[PDB]
């Protein structure tokens, strides 16, 4: 059970947003606080992603991008792991002082992709996954997103894609066949969501200054540097289906 032990060890804990619940439920304000959440989380991104097995195989670069085009969906992934464990799915578990109701659903102006979001967070339920599923998962999640030019080493990636399709499909090995199905189709359903949301943020940063949205820095970097390389197509994700 290396693997399992490794992945369970570095796991993140649990990240506050700042979010002063005692001010109204501005479209400002909560989307300032997911801002803020996103640059806190991403900090525990790359700290979890380096300390994956076979990570630093890959090249410096390819460690950067592989980390900048995937943490929306590990990020949405995550949270909808937190909204089935705590509020049983719906309300929307960004964080301890950050749970979304629908008053917040809709003041965020991000209705729809909420409804996602928590359609998502049951699947956890529907599907019954358990925590080394979880966890495995999330980790494929990260080597599921790429340039369609290819990264500076490929051949070191596909190996390593292809180790952690094998460990998923040992979890699931200790009925399979469905199960692994049934598994690779709620990886896939990632990433369109996570695609709604990363045009949500472009396009809020854009008139951010007019909306008097806060976006912080590394945010701010990665929203206009990668993301519109995934808007425009020259980044694209990895499906299994
Ligand atoms: C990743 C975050 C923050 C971390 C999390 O739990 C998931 C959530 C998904 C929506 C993202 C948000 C970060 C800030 C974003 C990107 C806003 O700009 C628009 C959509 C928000």
């Amino acid at each position: 059970p290396i693997f399992l032990n490794v992945l369970e060890a570095i796991e993140p804990g649990v990240v506050c947003a700042g979010h002063d619940n005692n001010q109204p439920d501005s479209f400002a304000a909560l989307l300032s606080s997911l801002n803020e959440l996103g640059e806190r989380q991403l900090v525990h991104v790359v700290k979890w992603a380096k300390a994956l097995p076979g990570f630093r195989n890959l090249h410096v670069d390819d460690q950067m991008a592989v980390i900048q085009y995937s943490w929306m969906g590990l990020m949405v992934f995550a949270m909808g792991w937190r909204s089935f464990t705590n509020v049983n799915s719906r309300m929307l578990y960004f964080a301890p002082d950050l749970v979304f109701n629908e008053y917040r659903m809709h003041k965020s102006r991000m209705y729809s992709q909420c409804v996602r979001m928590r359609h998502l967070s049951q699947e956890f339920g529907w599907l019954q996954i358990t925590p080394q599923e979880f966890l495995c998962m999330k980790a494929l999640l990260l080597f599921s997103i790429i340039p369609v030019d290819g990264l500076k080493n490929q051949k070191f990636f596909d190996e390593l894609r292809m180790n952690y399709i094998k460990e998923l499909d040992r979890i699931i090995a200790c009925s399979c066949s469905r199960r692994f199905y049934q598994l690779t189709k709620l990886l896939d359903s990632v990433q369109p969501i996570a695609r709604e949301l990363y045009q949500l943020a472009f396009d809020l940063l854009i008139k951010s200054h007019m909306v008097s949205v806060d976006f912080p820095e590394m945010m701010a970097e990665i929203i206009s540097v990668q993301v519109p390389k995934i808007l425009s197509g020259k980044v694209k994700p990895i499906y299994f289906h």
